[PDB]
């Protein structure tokens, strides 16, 4: 029971809403959880939003299971910082005698990998920078911008983002980051679809 | 004297600029002032910057007289809201069986109404969230997000807004708010226009 | 050796990226550096990045040299200042005897020119607030909005943006504010990229 969550597009003649992971499978080194989709903004796929996402950096990006990414969100990967033990100035791009100049790859500031957790809600037109690490079942609220780390079931807003408030009480949070229904097998997860809206999963469990 | 109100484009040959409440007129839970106008960014009426807008949720929105709403603002109701008391995950979204799991009316977060005073006036690119109140006079920085009410006559901005500074003093402010020249016919707004424009329209009618 | 910075696509097979100064030169009121570049975010040449820039109000522009621009970048002159010794409402925009309010040059806010260092880069999507000064060898994140001054040498970002942290210590931005290499013949720079991309261009020169 559920969709296939191998479909682009779960929901017949919607070309809206679309579950990521058999979109960036392709990719290399680019990890997406099973139900976690994207509400498309204009009809786009989301390996558009994904940026300067490298190779040869070889920096990752991690999304987890029953993630809901509003549209426009934009994902900054490693490829678009310069060096900048001195001058910021890309002179290695222009050529014509400058690319002696290139910048050898330990001299790349590279932040590190992005990780969004599970179960995680991320509002329309917020940006990820580089190397950040989203807890599971946090939020983050329209036009934010993530510089830093969000903990689990945290509500987070803002440019740069900061933790507004806890979503529950760390008893709650402590059983929820223990009980782990997004890993439970599609059937068990079925049958408490109720008990996992309404958070009483946890006395069940 | 002056334009008409009722008109979609005020200015001639330029249909950038647009009266705000002929087009959301015909909108359900939707009340707009006399003079407020928007200016286009890309040439979208006003209703299409109105995002998430149900009547099922009965949330309303309400905009004053002589708003200047600066290009791209987005006013975001109560529509996107997710159920919150768990799973964010809207699990009714996708059938094949879940679709029994549609929310209860009641079980949604509502935020409550959106209110835009008067005289207001609102930056280029500016967001604002559900359940906003900004008060009469205040002043919003372009590309700002309005996540909590803003008092009258006060100057906000940022992401999160905040009250930066307030446009008058306390009493100055304490008038203004009393007098309420919006709110007089338009044969005497028309007349006192340039003591609206220096603010001695206070000495005047005190 | 290196491209000739009156190329307005000084790189290749490259729509993308662009040389400012031959592309703003022809521009009244702006003043650009030489290497300084500007990465089309969709094709849209820089000049239409500017938003707002009347002659009428004087307030000039100036960009160093050397500076890395991001895509997207917008620069607000004050062409958009609303008066507000008062009412915000433009009801001289309306005309239909409304014109006779049209506001005196010296009653509205111009808060100066905006000037933008060399060795200044700049992120993507970042918006400049009319009569900010950026320092030399700033770095101003992506997504910022940029509302008050900021010093050389300086990270910063946020909206506001906010100095965030020093780029080095304060001897060696004492240094090269005082060599400025920027402003050596190009032969001369271009014998020390390496000594300029590392900082050691001071114990060199100094
Ligand atoms: C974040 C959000 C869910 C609201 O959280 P909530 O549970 O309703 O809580 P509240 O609105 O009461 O927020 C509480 C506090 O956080 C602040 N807040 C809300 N959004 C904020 C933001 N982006 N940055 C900073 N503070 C924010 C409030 O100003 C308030 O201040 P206070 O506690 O000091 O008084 C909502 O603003 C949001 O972003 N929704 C997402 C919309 C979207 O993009 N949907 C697309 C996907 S379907
Ligand atoms: C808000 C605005 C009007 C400036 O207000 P102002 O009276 O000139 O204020 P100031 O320039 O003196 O700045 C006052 C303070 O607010 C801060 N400030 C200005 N814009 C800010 C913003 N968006 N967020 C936070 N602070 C801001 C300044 O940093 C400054 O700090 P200080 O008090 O420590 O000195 C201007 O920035 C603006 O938003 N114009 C709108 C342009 C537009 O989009 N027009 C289209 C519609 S016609
Ligand atoms: C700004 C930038 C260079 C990062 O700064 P950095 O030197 O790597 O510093 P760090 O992020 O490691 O740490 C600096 C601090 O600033 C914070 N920070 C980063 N970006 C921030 C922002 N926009 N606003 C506020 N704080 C920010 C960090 O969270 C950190 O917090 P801490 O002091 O408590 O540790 C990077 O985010 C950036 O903006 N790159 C530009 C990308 C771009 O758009 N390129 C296009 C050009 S081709
Ligand atoms: C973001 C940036 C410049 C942009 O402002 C200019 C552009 O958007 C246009 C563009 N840039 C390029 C092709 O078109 C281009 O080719 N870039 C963009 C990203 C990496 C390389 C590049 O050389 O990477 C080489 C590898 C190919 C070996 C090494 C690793 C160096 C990278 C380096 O110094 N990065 C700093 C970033 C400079
Ligand atoms: C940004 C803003 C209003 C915008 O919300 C309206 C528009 O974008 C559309 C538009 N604006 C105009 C024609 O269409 C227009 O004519 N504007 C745009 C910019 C200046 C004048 C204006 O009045 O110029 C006259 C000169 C011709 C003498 C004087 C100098 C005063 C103007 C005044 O109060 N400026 C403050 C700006 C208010």
């Amino acid at each position: 029971m559920g969709p296939n969550p191998m479909k682009m597009y779960p929901i017949e003649g919607n070309k809206s809403v679309q579950f990521i992971k058999p979109i960036l499978e392709k990719l290399e080194n680019v990890e997406v959880g099973e139900y976690s989709y994207y509400d498309s903004k204009n009809g786009e796929t989301f390996d558009k939003q994904i940026l300067y996402h490298y190779p040869i950096l070889n920096d990752k990006l991690k999304i987890g299971k029953f993630c809901s990414i509003g549209p426009g969100v934009t994902i900054i990967m490693n490829g678009a910082n310069h060096r900048m033990d001195g001058s910021t100035y890309p002179f290695n791009l222009f050529g014509n005698g400058w690319e002696k100049h290139m910048p050898k790859l330990d001299q790349l500031p590279i932040k590190g990998d992005t990780i969004i957790g599970n179960d995680v809600w991320i509002g329309k037109d917020v940006v990820i920078m580089p190397g950040v690490k989203i807890g599971d079942g946090a939020i983050v609220a329209a036009n934010s911008v993530v510089v830093k780390d969000i903990a689990p079931y945290m509500l987070a807003g803002g440019n740069p983002a900061n933790e507004i408030k806890q979503r529950f009480d760390q008893d709650t949070i402590n059983q929820l980051l223990d009980i782990k229904w997004w890993n439970w097998p599609i059937d068990i997860i079925n049958e408490n679809i109720d008990k996992i809206l309404d958070n009483s999963i946890i006395r069940e469990v």
